[PDB]
């Protein structure tokens, strides 16, 4: 498969604002979400599942597609509780109808981790939606029980190294798990709809306990009410990966770096850009605009 962008036909610049703009508008409007967490959370997590499907060998997958409209990736229980992030961008597409899923489901995170005072991620516009035969098996996105050997492993299919795999990942200093969505039940941390190093201090700082669940899954639990996943847990496990979280819990603009250009390589796999299509936009926040 080839997947070349193809810019929606007669944008600009402009037009994308606003798409971003009314995103942002209605993240503040509808704070109450998960109580008071607000949406920003799930938006960056289905943005990071729609692009997780990638398979780097056929070049089946990914963000391009649009593909999660369909009903088989849509009721894939890897994806319990992404209909929250579904149903709150659908408003939005019917006020702009020319935008395709793929585009609109991957800005929706990039205005997410900006509005929560994240870095600013470059974005490219450019895919297409395809036919449901195009739509992906279950079983592409990561189980959730496992250790690091299985994290290094999992990501070399989207050919993300040590250093993505862990700037990446500091994405869960945001949200929360949820017993009824996953089987495990609790925060990373405390400011989690803000976007800051925080689980990497939270990983390194706490005196963790493994104990089980009501759903009898395993957990790492803190004293302060935080939890941490199997997978989680194994970046302090590894060697390759310890150094590299302690980076980020020293340098919070070095991680925002990384974050930025690991985020953005996750949102274009498997996509092919023309050298004629317009360089990455980088959009403006509310604040900046005074809106
Ligand atoms: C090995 C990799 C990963 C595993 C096993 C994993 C697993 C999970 C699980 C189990 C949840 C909670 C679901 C629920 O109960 O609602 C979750 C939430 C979340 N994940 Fe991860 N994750 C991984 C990677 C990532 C990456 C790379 C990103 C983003 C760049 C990400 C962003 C999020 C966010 C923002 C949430 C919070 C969603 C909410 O509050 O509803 N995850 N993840």
């Amino acid at each position: 498969l080839v997947h070349v962008a193809s810019v929606e036909k007669g944008r600009s610049y402009e037009d994308f604002q606003k798409v971003y703009n009314a995103i942002a508008l209605k993240l503040r409007e509808d704070d109450e979400y998960d109580n008071y967490i607000g949406y920003g959370p799930v938006l960056v997590r289905l943005a990071w599942h729609i692009s997780g499907t990638w398979d780097k060998h056929d070049n089946t997958g990914g963000s391009y597609g649009g593909t999660y409209r369909f009903k088989k990736e849509f009721n894939d229980p890897s994806n319990a509780g992404l209909q929250n992030g579904f149903k709150f961008l659908e408003p939005i597409h019917k006020e702009f109808p020319w935008i395709s899923s793929g585009d609109l489901f991957s800005l929706g995170g990039v205005t997410a981790v900006q509005e929560m005072q994240g870095p600013k991620i470059p974005w490219r516009c450019g895919r297409v939606d395809t036919p449901e035969d195009t739509t992906p098996d279950n079983g592409r996105l990561p189980d959730y029980d496992k250790d690091a050997g299985y994290v290094r492993t999992f990501f070399q299919r989207l050919n993300m190294n040590d250093r993505e795999v862990v700037a990446l990942m500091g994405a869960h200093a945001l949200g929360k798990t949820h017993l009824k969505n996953s089987g495990y039940e609790g925060p990373w941390g405390a400011a989690n709809n803000v976007f800051t190093n925080e689980f990497y201090l939270n990983l390194l700082n706490e005196d963790w306990k493994l104990e089980k669940n009501d759903a009898n899954n395993e957990q790492w639990d803190s004293k302060s009410g935080y939890m941490m996943l199997p997978t989680d847990y194994s970046l302090i496990q590894d060697p390759k990966y310890l150094s590299i979280v302690k980076e980020y819990a020293n340098d919070q603009d070095k991680f925002f770096k990384d974050f930025s250009k690991a985020f953005e390589k996750l949102l274009e796999n498997g996509i092919t850009f023309p050298k004629d299509a317009p360089s990455p936009f980088i959009f403006k926040t509310l604040e900046e605009q005074g809106l």
